[PDB]
């Protein structure tokens, strides 16, 4: 019968049921599963301790359907103008994070898809070399997982 | 300079985060978030307290780099002889979960992708026309979310 794109739903299902229970008895699905983990806990970490202490970046923004990369590279680039560390790229995170619930708030779910795509081209193109140039994603796990 | 199929992994390391930062705030990323939460939480439930009272069917298996989907199908078949439930269909995700780990243990991480691609295949198969009569994954996330 009519399955449709639930095909590939079911896949991914999969992958993160095998991801979670190979993590609970200290294997790995791999590399990106261990990032996915250690940032979730980075970030909770930030948010409950460290995240008051800075300005509220998102007050920078209004997203509207409207609103284009140029406009979020612009703020993100506040976070890294005196370098970028670890920290700040979990508080890259977070700031993606609260955009997206500011976003559904406002009742335009609409726009999280969006703030995604500016995220992981910001993503690749601002943070990928310094994350390279400092040990990968493997030197994030050993200090957040 | 020179990024790899990082470009993609760095795609669905922020997909990951949002999807846990809407879930804390009462939102959803979407209806596959909310299974992939509920099913973790349901799988730590069997195990935990249920499935001791059944035979463990991975007895039945030896997975080697030359075993076929028939042999995976012929067992997961036992699960299901008296129909399909939801409990039935949590066992199926539990037995997949402990083949993997099974398969790591003896140093044959490299069967893990296999067992995903059964899992999938099973699960679009012979599981996916009973999910479809049974209110959908919105009906599990009711009972299991
Ligand atoms: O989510 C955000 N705002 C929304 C919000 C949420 C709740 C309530 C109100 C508003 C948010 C995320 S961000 C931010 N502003 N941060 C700024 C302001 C712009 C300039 C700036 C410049 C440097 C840093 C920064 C951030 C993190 C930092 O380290 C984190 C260390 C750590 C890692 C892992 C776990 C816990 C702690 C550092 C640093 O020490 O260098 N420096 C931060 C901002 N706002
Ligand atoms: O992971 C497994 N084995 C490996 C293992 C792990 C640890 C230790 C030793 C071995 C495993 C998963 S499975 C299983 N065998 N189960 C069988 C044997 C074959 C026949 C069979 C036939 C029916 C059912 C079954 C399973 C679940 C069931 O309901 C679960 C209800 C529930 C849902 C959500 C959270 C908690 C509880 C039911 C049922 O009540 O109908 N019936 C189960 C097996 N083995």
């Amino acid at each position: 019968g009519p399955l449709g794109s639930m095909s590939q739903s079911n896949r991914e299902l999969v992958v993160d049921f095998l991801s979670y229970k190979l993590s609970q008895k200290g294997y790995s699905w791999s590399q990106m599963a261990a990032v996915k983990q250690a940032l979730r806990e980075a970030g909770d970490e930030f948010e409950l301790r460290y995240r008051r202490a800075f300005s509220d970046l998102t007050s920078q923004l209004h997203i509207t359907p409207g609103t284009a990369y140029q406009s979020f590279e612009q703020v993100v680039n506040e976070l890294f103008r005196d370098g970028v560390n670890w920290g700040r790229i979990v508080a890259f995170f977070s700031f993606g994070g609260a955009l997206c619930v500011e976003s559904v708030d406002k009742e335009m779910q609409v726009l999280v898809s969006r703030i995604a795509a500016w995220m992981a081209t910001y993503l690749n193109d601002h943070l990928e070399p310094w994350i390279q140039e400092n040990g990968g994603w493997d030197t994030f796990v050993e200090l957040y997982g």
